[PDB]
């Protein structure tokens, strides 16, 4: 996260560090079982990170755990983008407390200028790197549909969204990557992708997940 500021630990508890060795995506607790994250996070030897803060430190409030199943979405396409989901299944339940929560689904789909929460473990730089080790979260409004096709033309498609700043500065980053975009208390998006970090013109793109809602809840009844 470019530009944010730290959460402070544990007030963002459905946020999942995914970890294959070191931490290489962040991820949302939808239920005490199951992990939504993007499909370009997909890999093999994923330890699902829960009730972190410092991802360098055991610190008391962590569970990790095994994942036992991953189903990238059917439709993703790795070169557009498209489709950029993924569930992640627990090889066992988490216990659910104040410091690991799971995130509601949308209902419906939020609205341009709707203030939301963007969170991860993430590229603090836009020029430059550097990587902290408590999370970090920043504020960023839902853009509106014709900003975000301006800002990408020929790339953005309905199952996208645009949220940030066109004046750069502030915005997800590398290693953010699958985290969470919540707005009145539901998961609404999926850090996708941009051009960079915090450039202006470029504000980050999201995963649609109001559009997901029916495949992950048909998906987690039936595995
Ligand atoms: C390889 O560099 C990057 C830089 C930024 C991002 C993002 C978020 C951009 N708002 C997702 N994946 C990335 C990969
Ligand atoms: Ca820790």
């Amino acid at each position: 996260i470019v530009g944010g500021y730290t959460c402070g630990a544990n007030t963002v508890p459905y946020q999942v560090s995914l970890n294959s060795g070191y931490h290489f995506c962040g991820g949302s607790l939808i239920n005490s079982q199951w992990v939504v994250s993007a499909a370009h996070c997909y890999k093999s030897g994923i330890q699902v990170r829960l009730g972190e803060d410092n991802i360098n430190v055991v610190e008391g409030n962590e569970q990790f755990i095994s994942a036992s199943k991953s189903i990238v979405h059917p439709s993703y396409n790795s070169n557009t983008l498209n489709n950029d989901i993924m569930l992640i299944k627990l090889k066992s339940a988490a216990s659910l407390n104040s410091r690991v929560a799971s995130i509601s689904l949308p209902t419906s789909c939020a609205s341009a200028g709707t203030q939301c929460l963007i969170s991860g473990w993430g590229n603090t730089k836009s020029s430059g790197t550097s990587y902290p080790d408590v999370l970090k979260c920043l504020k960023a409004p839902i853009l509106s549909d014709s900003s975000c096709k301006s800002a990408y033309p020929g790339q953005i498609t309905s199952n996208m969204f645009c949220a940030g700043y066109l004046e750069g500065g502030k915005d997800s980053c590398q290693g953010d990557s699958g985290g969470p975009v919540v707005c009145s208390g539901k998961l609404q998006g999926i850090v996708s992708w941009g051009s960079g970090c915090a450039q202006k013109n470029k504000p980050g793109v999201y995963t649609k997940v109001c559009n997901y809602v029916s495949w992950i809840k048909q998906t987690i009844a039936s595995n």
